[PDB]
């Protein structure tokens, strides 16, 4: 430990949110995100 276990960097502080980075990567899944239909194409409507 003195020599190799010893690093300046400690452990994290509360309310850091690292501490949840690789919670998140589990949770993470990629999004389909399908095609909408271009603005242009739909009608705006008629309140009068």
């Amino acid at each position: 430990d003195t020599v190799e276990g010893y690093t300046v960097f400690g452990p994290p502080k509360p309310g850091d949110s690292k501490a949840f980075l690789d919670i998140a990567l589990s949770i993470a899944s990629q999004n389909v995100s399908p095609t909408r239909v271009s603005v242009w194409d739909i009608k705006i409507p008629d309140m009068t």
